[PDB]
C-alpha cells in the first residue's frame, strides 16, 4: 500500500555555526562573482524532514543514513518500493529523516577559493575520498566481487545504477560537529528513537550518551564499535594478517554507562562469513566488525543494559545486504523493527 | 492547512553518466581507504522526489530550485509554513521536486584526490565559489543592505538563520548536463509544467526547447535572459557604468521558436527599482535583468507565443522578495499560479 495520510509534513535546518571572511561588504560593488569579503558563511548545518500521521502513537523515529548517503534511502528503494519513511508513518509513528552535515541537503562547507578553504583556514580538506561502485558493491555485500550476487541476495537486481547513484563523498567535517547537530535535533524533538545505519551507528551511540531523549536505538550494520576508554578488548586482525577493522571509539565510562539505560538492538544481514576469508576483504572485515560489536553489546549488558544482536537469518530472513531496509524483503525487516518498538513500549503514548 | 493525503510518494535518481579510474579492482586488497583503481563512478545524476494526490487533476508540476538551493524551498518556508509542494498536492496536482546535479541530493562529482579531480581529468573545478549571507541578502532583495528590510516586506523575519542555512555552493557541472537530466525526467513523466526560479529560469527555457512534454512554464525571478542567436537587443550597462547583467543565452531560432508554442509566465516580486540605483548593485542588476526579460518575452510573442510578465505588486501583492513562494504571503502567490494553470487548462484531465 502506497497511500499515506499526513497530519503535517515539512523540513527545516538545524545546528551548525558561522565563519567569517575578512574585510567588509559594500552593497555598491559587484556582488557576482561572489567574494569572501565581509562574508558570513553558515557551515555544518543539518537538513531535517518530518512526516506526521494522524493520531500518532509512541515515540517519533529519527532515521539516520549511513556513510555517503542521504535520507533518500528511507524514502524509497532503488526499484521504487516504499521505504521505511512511508512504512512507519503507516505504522502511526511520526518519522524524521535527516541529511547530516556534509551530505545531501546538509551543508558542504566551501567558499570562494580551493575546496574547503576560507582564506588561510582549512575548514575541510581540499583532497576528498569517495567509494567506487566496485568498493560499495563489496562493502554492502551484494556479492563477493563487483558484478556478482550471492545466490540468496535480497538486493533489487536490475536497479544497480539507481542504487549506486544515491552514494557520494563526505567532506572532512569532524564527527563531533555531526553528533552536535543531531543532539540539537533530539533536544528539539523530545523523546525519540534513533534508527541508524553503518557509519551513523557509532554516531548514534554517541548522541544517546549526550541526550537522554534518545529512548532506544536500532542500528543496521553499524560500522564502528564503541567501548569504555581503556577497556577495548582483544580484537584480531583480518585474515590477511595485515589489516584491522575500524579503531573502536572510546568514551569515558560515565558516558558509556548511559547506553545501559535504554534498549539497543544491532541488526545484521546475511553472508557475513563465520570463518576467516582472505580472498574477500570486506567480507572478512564484516566478520571481525560484527565480532567487535558483540563484545560492545556484552559490555553494555555488564553495566545492567539491554543490548542485543539480531542476525536476520535467525529470524528467517535470508540474503539481506548491508541495507536491509531497502532490500526486497524490507517489509519483513520493518516488521521486526515494529516488534522491537512494541516490546519496549515505544509504540504507545 | 497542514493535512495532506498522498496516493503515493517516493524518490529516485535519474540522469548522469559514469567515469572510470585506471586499473583493476582486487576484492582481496583493503577497500578502505577508498581508491580510484578499478573504479567506476556515477556522476552528475539528479535526485527526484514525487508526491501524488488521490485523483490528480491536470498535469504534474516540476518545481526546480534556484541557484545554490535544493527542493527544500518547495517543501517548507524558513519559518515552517507549508511550501508549494504541499499547497499543490492539496490543489490536486502530482508534484515533483528535484535536487539538480551538483546540489543537495544530486551528485557532487569528486573522487579520491583534490576536489573534482579524477587522476588527470578535471571533472569539476577544485576552486569553488559560494555566496555569503550578505551577498544573498541583497541578491534576494530582503533589503538594500544586509540587516535592512524593505518596508512592508513579506520575508519571514526572525528566520534568517533558517533561510540562509538552505543555501550553498555548486560545483562547475556544465549547464548542458543539468539540462540533460531534466529533459530525461520530463521524458519519464510525460506532459508536465515546469516551475522554475532564478538560476533555473534559463535552464527550464532550454529544457522546453528540447522536450515537447513541457506544456507550460512559470518562472519566478529568472536570472538569465534568452534570445535567438544573433538577435540579442541592446541592453544597457548598470548604473555603476562598469557592470553588466548576465550575458543572455542565445539559441538557434528553430529551438527558440518552440517557446512560442506553450504558455510562459515570468513572475517578479517587489522593490525592483524603476530608475538607475548606483548605490545598490543588485537592485540595479534586477532592474536591467527584468528589462532584458521583457524583451525576451516580446521576442517570444512576435513569433506567435503566449508569454507574459507578472509583477506581483500589480496583482495587489506588495513586499515580496525574490523567493515569493516562501514569503509570508505565499498562499496568495500560489493562488496566482493556480490561476495561470486554470487559464490554460493545465489543471484539467
Ligand atoms: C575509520 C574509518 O576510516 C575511514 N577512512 C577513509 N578514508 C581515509 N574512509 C572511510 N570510509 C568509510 O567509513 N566509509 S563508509 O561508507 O562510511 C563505510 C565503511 C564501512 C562499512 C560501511 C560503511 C557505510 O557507511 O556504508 C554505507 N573510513
Ligand atoms: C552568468 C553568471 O555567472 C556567474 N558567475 C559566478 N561566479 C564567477 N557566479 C554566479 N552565480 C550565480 O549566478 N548565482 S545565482 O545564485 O545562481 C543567482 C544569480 C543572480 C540572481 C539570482 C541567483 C539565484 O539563483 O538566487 C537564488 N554566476
Amino acid at each position: 500500500k502506497r497511500k499515506v495520510v499526513l497530519a503535517e509534513q515539512g523540513s527545516f535546518y538545524i545546528g551548525g555555526r558561522t565563519v567569517t571572511g575578512p574585510g567588509k561588504f559594500d552593497p555598491s560593488k559587484p556582488v557576482i562573482p561572489y567574494s569572501n569579503e565581509g562574508a558570513t558563511f553558515y557551515i555544518n548545518q543539518m537538513y531535517v524532514n518530518f512526516q506526521a500521521p494522524v493520531r500518532p502513537r509512541g515515540l517519533p523515529l529519527v532515521f539516520w543514513h549511513g556513510g555517503g548517503l542521504t535520507g533518500h534511502i528511507w524514502e524509497s528503494t532503488p526499484d521504487g518500493r516504499p521505504g521505511f519513511q512511508t512504512l512507519f508513518v503507516q505504522d502511526r509513528h511520526t518519522v524524521y529523516t535527516i541529511d547530516q552535515p556534509g551530505r545531501g541537503r546538509g551543508n558542504i562547507p566551501t567558499f570562494n577559493g580551493p575546496f574547503g578553504q576560507l582564506e588561510e583556514e582549512s575548514i575541510v580538506n581540499t583532497v576528498t575520498g569517495n567509494s567506487s561502485k566496485e568498493g560499495a558493491w563489496v562493502r554492502d555485500r551484494l556479492g563477493p566481487a563487483p558484478g556478482q550476487f550471492f545466490e540468496n541476495s535480497q538486493f533489487p537486481r536490475g536497479y544497480e545504477d539507481n542504487y549506486f547513484k544515491e552514494m557520494g563523498f563526505s567532506p572532512s567535517i569532524s564527527s563531533d560537529e555531526i553528533v552536535d547537530a543531531v543532539v540539537k535535533l533530539v533536544t528539539h524533538i523530545g523523546p525519540c528513537v534513533l534508527v541508524t545505519h553503518a557509519a551513523s551507528g557509532v554516531l548514534g551511540m554517541r548522541v544517546a550518551t549526550h541526550a537522554k531523549n534518545v529512548r532506544g536505538i536500532v542500528a543496521y550494520e553499524p560500522a564502528t564499535s564503541i567501548f569504555p576508554k581503556g577497556k577495548v578488548p582483544e580484537i584480531p586482525p583480518l585474515a590477511d594478517k595485515k589489516s584491522q577493522i575500524f579503531p573502536p571509539f572510546e568514551i569515558q565510562e560515565s558516558y558509556f554507562k548511559k547506553l545501559a539505560k535504554i534498549p539497543i538492538q544491532f541488526v545484521f544481514g546475511d553472508n557475513i562469513p563465520k570463518n576467516p576469508k582472505s580472498a574477500y576483504w570486506f567480507l572478512d572485515w564484516w566478520r571481525v566488525t560484527r565480532y567487535a560489536h558483540s563484545l560492545s553489546l556484552e559490555a553494555i549488558n555488564k553495566l545492567g543494559g539491554q543490548a542485543s544482536l539480531l542476525d536476520l537469518p535467525t529470524a528467517g530472513l535470508r540474503g539481506n545486504t548491508a541495507f536491509p531496509f531497502t532490500d526486497r524483503n524490507n517489509v519483513q525487516v520493518a516488521s521486526l523493527l515494529s516488534d522491537f518498538l512494541g516490546k519496549h513500549g515505544l509504540d504507545q503514548n
